[PDB]
């Protein structure tokens, strides 16, 4: 039963959820993987990972995808989550130091993976083995797509680093923009296309109804995040949020907030089917008889499809995920499953 002030009856009537049918495998495969990589302590694993419902979110995401990319995918996730939560006790812990230096050793193991397979830090081994693998499906030019959006969204946190070191809570605008990098919305939406086979053209993937679609997809991820972890944000010290950003800087109350915040959410979801008719048109339009035609089309249908699905998997992760449970924490300041 979700809460009433994050429900949303249009993802509940009209996105039905998908599950992709590897996801029993691979939920035992990245536990294992997040074992082998020491990424998190065994007892941790044990007691944390599957109620973390990190390749729950996934599966319900890039549906299609292969086998293989969707466990790259998967690892390369759950890597993300741990990263975050790196980053938050580095800024706990006033860790500026060893933040920096991973920060450093992300941007080169980003461009050089299989160098960093065995580094010290396992934290940028478990990064590299990742984007190593996640590198071998689609040609080069893909590839330094995806180091191109990550380098910008190593910067963003080292950003969100510096706001909460001097504790700046950004503006509302300032803000949209800093969270369209720290949630990563260009990797997730680079990844539908290993997911689907096809490194789609540029003329393709920015044409405008193929772009917007891509963007209120992953707005809608970013602020129903914001929706759902600002209890756990308030209680760990985050400033990052579009509802501390309002009440910091437009004097709205946490009612007022969480209400701006869940309109904002609800515009997205109906701003989607707009565009996303706009998105399948363009598809059909694509088939034009050719087989190059037909390879478009099919990768544009499975892309945009996927696109829908994240509002659905999004959604139900942030109801099933032991990440956002803060109420059932003895420290609400301090998630168990993270590294103290
Ligand atoms: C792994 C995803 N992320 C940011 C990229 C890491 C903390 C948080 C997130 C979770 C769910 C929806 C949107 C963002
Ligand atoms: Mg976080
Ligand atoms: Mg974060
Ligand atoms: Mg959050």
């Amino acid at each position: 039963a979700v809460p009433p002030s994050l429900r949303l009856p249009v993802i509940e009537a009209a996105f039905p959820r998908q599950l992709h049918p590897y996801w029993p495998k691979l939920q035992e495969t990245t536990r294992t993987w997040l074992l082998e990589k020491r990424l998190m302590p065994a007892d941790k694993v044990e007691e944390y990972a599957d109620g973390l419902c990190y390749t729950d979110l996934m599966a319900g995401y890039y549906l299609g995808a292969p086998d293989e990319v969707l466990q790259a995918i998967a690892d390369y996730s759950a890597w993300f989550f741990v990263w975050d939560d790196r980053h938050d006790r580095d800024i706990v812990h006033g860790r500026a130091g060893a933040w920096r230096r991973l920060r450093g050793l992300l941007h080169t193991a980003l461009d050089s993976p299989g160098d960093h397979l065995h580094h010290e830090d396992t934290l940028v081994a478990g990064f590299a083995d990742s984007v190593r693998r996640l590198y071998a499906f689609l040609p080069a030019t893909w590839n330094a797509r995806f180091a191109r959006h990550f380098h910008t969204v190593i910067e963003a946190y080292d950003r969100e680093f510096h706001n909460r070191t001097r504790g700046i809570v950004p503006g509302v605008e300032e803000y949209l923009e800093l969270r369209r990098l720290t949630t990563a919305h260009w990797i997730w939406t680079d990844l539908l296309e290993p997911s689907s086979g096809c490194e789609l053209p540029d003329a393709v993937r920015k044409h405008p109804a193929y772009r917007r679609a891509a963007l209120l997809s992953q707005e809608f991820a970013a602020w129903y995040n914001d929706l759902c972890s600002l209890p756990k944000e308030i209680a760990g010290d985050e400033v990052h949020n579009l509802g501390i950003s309002l009440i910091t800087h437009h004097s709205l109350t946490l009612e007022e907030a969480i209400g701006e915040v869940r309109r904002r959410v609800e515009e997205c979801i109906t701003e989607f089917l707009a565009v996303e008719r706009d998105a399948l048109r363009f598809a059909d339009e694509l088939a034009d008889g050719t087989v190059r035609g037909k390879e478009l089309s099919g990768a544009v249908r499975a892309n945009v499809g996927n696109m829908r699905n994240w509002f659905s998997s999004v959604y139900w992760f942030h109801h099933e995920s032991g990440r956002y449970m803060v109420d059932s924490w003895d420290d609400r300041s301090t998630p168990p499953y993270v590294n103290n």
